[PDB]
């Protein structure tokens, strides 16, 4: 097995939510987790055909004053095809968190460990372990700058040279 | 003992100075002030190539040695600003002194990189070579420096930010000499 | 571990030699082996700081009719700084080959397995294993399309995300 | 110890045979194997007094179109003093080859492993393992560029610093 | 490991200091120790790419009448890049000696044992173990003829054919 | 953990550098040349107040410490001249840095003083305080220097004399700081 194990942390999302626009249910972050989204895994998948997610954790690291109001709910839907973006869908899934805008949280999700495809295809279920959604809970008072990072570990296989 | 034409030199301990010195300490490698609004995303707060000259006592100690090995290297991002400050920072130690890539992804790719809010302090425990480095400068700086510490803003800072970047260093100096700049 | 083992085979050089211009001693190919010269290794070194060349082979694949006169001498100088481009300098290197223009051959070079640097710098000796030089021997009668391929194997360390 | 083991592969001869001049029995190559004839071994014998040939092979690499008629006979006379340049004398030697002008071959000679002298002297038998003779067989139709390569391995002894 | 171990003694420097010109601090000998400086190691490095210094000792053998005045200080700076040529730099280093002009001394220096490069490059620290400096201490009275010899042992690697 | 108005500082190892360093070495504290006839009796060949600045590596090490104690101090008079030279020298280490008495009797009164001919080398094993001295300079130099080494001619020198005065020093440095001239 000429399988390359690669791991690291990288920012999957950067969002700037201005004060007053963060109504309840607003989709701050919506990211289908594909290797192209990750910076280093981007090149790793550019030089490989298939990857398997061994470790996957998300870290919501919002940077805002401690006196800000409102909060966020973050969750990882294990189905890339699912398009339901609501509090109910996030609360149903496992690993989801809800916390105030100044708090930093970790989503430990339920993801498939099968061998997925680095490139895109007709079926998203063969290419991505899922998607991550970060929604507003309430109304924010200050300008929020939220960075969603991801500790990931993957196994790569089937060498190639892909294109964006 | 007869009188000779010339007597042999009696200098004995010449060229026998101390070879190894372990020197430890902690010093401020950088200090930055950011007025409100300047700290846009990607702004380079701190860019410091870790060299013996950067650390004053280590600089004076390296002026009398040829080689040094970094036994221990850790950094502290200590921002002295209130908790009402918005924005954050990313800090990381690039093990390549030559690389001048100043982005969030480049820093996050390195081991030990920290992403924090401006009212949170972090410790960077980086990856550094244990090989012998040269105290004096040369053409290639990959032989003289373990790397560079980089600190960027992640978001716009609401208030003024005072950030001090500290370093705990432990080094072993070897090959005694007398260097001059 | 941080160490990942990659292997592959890619074309380091593509040259076209018109009829009659291939005089003895002419330099068909002069390629400094760097990770950017190899596509998959290009991406791999873009996501790493250090690399060590475990295995290195070259394949001279000249595409010309059997009625082509002359030949080539191919070698791998294990010194990236060395600029000698004579027959004796190539032949002194281990694994150098001499062959007719219509006869593909393989170079098995000898080099020191030291941990190199993926990104460029002041000293080229810390970043490249060496150079491949391909010279003409005699005169070619036809036009020769020469593809110089490299079968490589590397060990990568110190993860990062570099830029070209 | 004083004994150092060196090996290498270098071109002992480069010859050009015009069309029609390669009559049967013509002497294309007649090279007395001496350390000066081999560059790296040239320097090695310049810094030593005695050398013993542990391994010796030759590669005839004629660079001509496939439509070339005639051929060559290549052999290694293990007597530097011998001046016989006929087909039977070469064929009697161990490892002699006969091949078409467009077919590269290898000679595996037989010789006595005696400790020789790097520097020249009155008796050539104490300084050289022998000679390589390459003769024409039949008539060549095209022009043939012949490179005679030698893969050698020596043991060197009695350090000194000689002059040419 | 096809590493050739070679050793011997050879004169690195020959200096003729006339009477009255040997003022204190005068640089009698300044030699960056490279294999090209050594006679036999010159050819050895001409036929090799890399070398590692296993044993290195210098022997100051000045030839002058015993009634001459003044002396010398000799020392090996382990940094080839260092350009400080004074008594202080020599006294700081280890292995340095100071003795009268009629005395013969041995400098046993502190040198790197890493694999250095026979050829020259941008960085001198990858090509030379250091430099040797021999300075005057006082004023000489007679004409001094000082020969600096070196017992050296090296390991050579990566065959090639270099140029001066 | 609730959000406070301000969080406590997390700087922990501050003000915890190394306190004691033992540094040894040997250096030329003086070098003198005497043309024929100049070295009359009582001529002061060498007058060197032993201070950390006089010893280069010790000077750089004392720039990062406050106090130093001389554990070992010995001197070598090494005159590099032939045996046909007439005259001699007297060498001695005055334990008082302030005293500027330059005579044969003053030197001979001290312990360890040596009287030799110009073609003979001597070792001065002096009497020095083991108390803590100040690395930096001050009003009173009795608190910063163990003493001064003095070297005079005893008789007229017939030939030119080259004399080098060396010192083996071992010191213990304490009270870390960062001194500036
Ligand atoms: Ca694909
Ligand atoms: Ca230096
Ligand atoms: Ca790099
Ligand atoms: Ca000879
Ligand atoms: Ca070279
Ligand atoms: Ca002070």
């Amino acid at each position: 097995t000429n399988d390359v194990h690669l791991s690291g942390m990288s920012r999957i999302s950067q969002a700037v939510l201005p004060a007053g626009t963060g109504t309840d249910g607003y989709v701050v972050v919506d990211a289908t987790i594909v290797p192209d989204l990750l910076p280093r895994l981007g090149h790793a998948a550019r030089i490989f055909q298939r990857y398997a997610v061994e470790t996957l954790e998300f870290e919501i690291q919002p940077m805002c004053p401690a006196n800000t109001g409102g909060g966020y709910v973050a969750g990882f839907l294990p189905d890339p095809t699912d398009n339901d973006h609501t509090f109910d869908a996030l609360q149903a899934t496992r690993g989801a968190v809800v916390a105030k805008w100044w708090e930093s949280r970790t989503v430990r999700p339920q993801y498939t460990r099968t061998l997925l495809w680095t490139s895109s295809g007709k079926e998203q279920r063969l290419t991505s372990p899922g998607r991550l959604i970060l929604l507003c809970v309430g109304n924010n008072t200050d300008v929020v700058n939220v960075s969603v990072l991801c500790r990931w570990s993957v196994r790569l296989s089937v060498p190639s040279l892909e294109t964006p």
